[PDB]
């Protein structure tokens, strides 16, 4: 579990939206896992605008935050889940870590901010929803 609170926006894994979050939905992109809801109050993450592939992510089946390195934004196959059919999932990058489904939605950051959130996993590997295109989230 987890989200991105910017500005009026709150930015969770499109498979966790709750129900509060479909009645108040802004975007929604399946093929990125990704939902974004409008809240009442502001928020106060920034979103990283770069390249960085170093950064440190929150891993909640650890109570842990592990420095990694992670490949960029990009079209990969994701195996099939009680979320989604087999497919591929676009803009995701992978890093070598422990991740286990529950860690959905704990933030990547490096050192310009918020890159994006856990959104799958394997032996060893875990991925994240880059969420650092999505320049509206500023305005
Ligand atoms: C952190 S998820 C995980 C971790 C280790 C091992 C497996 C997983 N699973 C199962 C995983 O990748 N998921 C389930 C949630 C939806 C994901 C998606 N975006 O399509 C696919
Ligand atoms: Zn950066």
């Amino acid at each position: 579990s987890g989200a991105i609170y910017v500005g009026n926006y709150r930015v969770v894994n499109r498979h966790l939206a709750t129900h509060n979050d479909w009645a108040n939905l802004v975007w929604e992109d399946s093929s990125r896992d990704l939902l974004v809801s409008s809240t009442t109050a502001q928020g106060c993450d920034t979103i990283a605008r770069c390249d960085c592939q170093t950064g440190v992510y929150y891993c909640s089946s650890r109570r842990k935050h592990y420095p990694v390195s992670f490949s960029k934004p990009s079209l990969i196959f994701v195996e099939a889940s009680e979320y989604y059919p087999a497919r591929y999932q676009s803009h995701l990058m992978l890093a070598v870590g422990h991740s286990e489904p529950g860690d959905c939605g704990g933030i990547l950051r490096c050192q310009h901010g918020v890159v994006g959130i856990v959104s799958t996993g394997g032996n060893g590997l875990v991925g994240f929803a880059d969420v650092r295109d999505l320049l509206w989230l500023d305005e």
